[PDB]
């Protein structure tokens, strides 16, 4: 389900966030990197990246792209805490190319996971952010299920 956040659980993801936000497209090309070498079967969902080793993609402006509009998107997510609207209106409109796709929930929860681990959270800080992130998970996987009406 959605579940609301306390305004103190909404200043600790903000917090959290922080770090990344002021160096989004460094820490999404070394959390990208670090998903796609620890869970290597994702790299083929990439047409632009398919066929290629990791190591001769992770430099490219194809891989970086990708890397940053994931992190964009978690970006305005932040920027929208507070908003429930507004949040789920930024995954609804990210949602469509990955309905299309053979993308697993496995998937999207290994990176959330990369993501996780990139910020080394102290436990009252990740509980906040691990809420936000079910919201997001929630309203993503509705969408993925055609029930993203509600929503957009
Ligand atoms: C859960 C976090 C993720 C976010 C925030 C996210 C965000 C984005 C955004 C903003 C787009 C482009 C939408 C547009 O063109 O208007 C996109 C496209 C796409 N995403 Fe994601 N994505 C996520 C996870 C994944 C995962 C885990 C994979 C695969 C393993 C994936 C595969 C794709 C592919 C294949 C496309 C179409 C573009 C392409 O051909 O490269 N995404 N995503």
């Amino acid at each position: 389900a959605f579940v609301g956040l306390s305004d103190s659980e909404e200043k600790l993801v903000r917090d959290a966030w922080a770090p990344i936000h002021g160096d989004l497209q460094g820490t999404a090309n070394t959390v990208f990197y670090n998903y796609l070498k620890k869970y290597p079967s994702n790299q083929d969902k990439f047409e632009t990246l398919k066929g290629h080793p990791l190591d001769e993609v992770k430099d490219t402006a194809n891989f970086k792209l990708i890397a940053g509009r994931i992190f964009t998107i978690f970006d305005n997510c932040v920027k929208n805490v507070g908003n429930d609207k507004g949040f789920q209106k930024v995954i609804a409109d990210m949602s469509g190319p990955h309905v299309a796709r053979p993308i697993t929930h496995g998937s999207y929860n290994d990176l959330r996971g990369v993501i996780y681990d990139s910020m080394h959270l102290d436990s009252t800080h990740g509980a906040a952010w691990n809420k936000m992130m079910d919201n997001f998970f929630y309203v993503f996987y509705e969408c993925l299920d055609g029930r993203c009406s509600q929503f957009s």
